[PDB]
């Protein structure tokens, strides 16, 4: 940023430009402004492009600060509304240069330094990448088990396929608490409900999808959406289904389908779904030929299904370094 | 506290309190210890009682400090294990220092200031006064009302007695929450539901009963239990009817027979129960003579009940200064 602040020395804007940096300027907090090296004093206005990235400096210190002190100590002090929180927050202004550049005739120049670091932040965001989180589905089992043996409703190991689904969809429409602050829970079962807290305590820009490892039915990804919503997870990621044994890719498009078929899922969706198709153990337990062509008729089924159910599916491919994953 | 280290000047003491004398001198922290004005110096051996109760002033100006912090601010860093969190964690080293006296002949000197202190200690504990919360049993209702119409399972307001009983009944004997974070509440549910959270926040010591007024049946108090152990209230504090109205006081002893019956109840209670006896309203709208006759009558038929289920009933009279109250 502060290179970027070097290269704005143009003094031609817009009405838009000049009114918000003249807003920075009225707050430009006339002090020594110490801290920074190059450009301690307050900018001034007849270089407004230097006023508003001057601005962006400051927030961008702040969030560097506050993420350095959250990191190493478990808190900070730092104010969140001194830091960049939206994913856009930080465009926002970086957008309003472009406009300004461009409206004033500075399009090349809009076009280099201006345009590289646009499309850092559009691709990067404020953590470089989403992280996706991985999970077998007996695990979400042994937590649901424990949740319906400690509310003495039956055991949810024991239950079919369609007692889980009915059970985990009236949870899920209920507007009522599951579990409490007594649950038992084992090492494995703290575990899991400990990742999905950590995953609710922090920003929900730094998260991408919940895999589930060894997926078979609707009822696990309902599984980790109830229990998302359970630990508070404030903005719900997307659950998407690993199909990695030749088995479950052979039945995949069926298994989604019902998943699709669930009106309450179907309309938290929002007409987006991703599900994952692993080829490593698929080649393993039978032959490589026979699992790459398993995995074709998988990929062209499933496509089907979307848009029989008009949902746009994105496919995720486990592919590995070597031919043979 | 500090008079009383003054005091304790002899040298004679059991094994126990020289044992106990010699550990507080291991951690004696070989400081300046200047925050003090007197005894501002490692308090030596050859005065045993003198670091017994140098220890004591210690943990005395930790809670001081603790409690100061509390009040005026919200927090506090004083360690709470620096402190006395307990009602007789401050006993424990006073009635050593009493055993020791005692052991050694001097027993005139422990039944002096020391002696003095215990009964201050043992009277007023850590909070002078137990605080008693009282409310009314309509504000209860309501509170339930909106948790069982959020929870769309009908309206508790319009449910019969014996109804609210099994029900009440159901979800204290459960382990499932009830209400939750986006529970709709007015001002006046907001209010209740919140003193019972002050309450969980709050040392148990600090408080004394949970009065209901207009208490009629079983299930005003079965709610107000329930509440508590809802709202997450650690050690929930007694709760007690009030009986004002001449109504009230004629059909009171039925009343508390009912309660006594549920077993569920009478089982936690612990065999002691205490219920009010307020005079003011009640020869308001009846006689005095008629008000004062029914109160007597109440008294000795509840102490029937109480008997007859092998509870040990408490009354408190709620007398005014007045004898119209």
């Amino acid at each position: 940023i502060e290179d970027l602040m070097f290269e704005m020395s143009m003094w031609r804007c817009n009405d838009e430009l000049r009114a918000r940096a003249d807003e920075v300027h009225a707050n430009s907090r006339k002090d020594a402004a110490k801290h920074y090296i190059e450009f301690w004093k307050s900018i001034p206005t007849t270089e407004p492009y230097r006023v508003i990235l001057g601005d962006v400096r400051d927030k961008l210190y702040h969030t560097r600060e506050r993420a350095h002190q959250l990191l190493s100590n478990g808190h900070s002090d730092v104010p969140v509304e001194a830091t960049f929180i939206n994913l856009e927050q930080f465009l926002e202004p970086l957008e309003l240069c472009y406009r300004s550049l461009c409206s004033c005739g500075d399009r090349p120049i809009a076009d280099g330094s201006l345009l590289d670091f646009l499309r850092q932040v559009s691709t990067f965001g404020l953590s470089l990448v989403r992280l996706d989180i991985r999970q077998e589905s007996d695990r979400h089992t042994d937590v649901l088990d424990a949740i319906t043996t400690h509310l003495d409703i039956g055991s949810y190991r024991e239950w079919s396929e369609e007692r889980r689904q009915e059970w985990l969809l009236s949870e899920l429409s209920g507007k009522r608490p599951l579990f409490g602050s007594d649950l038992p829970k084992t090492e494995e079962i703290a575990d899991v409900l400990d990742t999905f807290h950590v995953i609710a305590e922090l920003p929900a820009d730094s998260f991408g999808a919940y895999i589930i490892s060894m997926a078979t039915a609707p009822s696990d990804v309902l599984a980790v959406e109830l229990l998302q919503r359970e630990c508070r997870v404030k903005q719900p990621l997307r659950v998407v289904p690993l199909f990695e044994k030749l088995a479950d890719l052979e039945a995949a498009p069926a298994a989604v389908a019902r998943l699709f078929s669930v009106d309450w899922y179907k309309n938290r969706i929002n007409g987006k779904q991703e599900v994952m198709i692993g080829y490593s153990d698929s080649g393993k337990d039978a032959g490589r030929l026979s699992a790459a062509w398993q995995l074709y008729k998988a990929q062209e089924e499933l496509v089907k299904v979307a848009k029989e159910y008009g949902v746009k599916l994105t496919m995720f491919h486990g592919r590995g370094g070597t031919v043979g994953r």
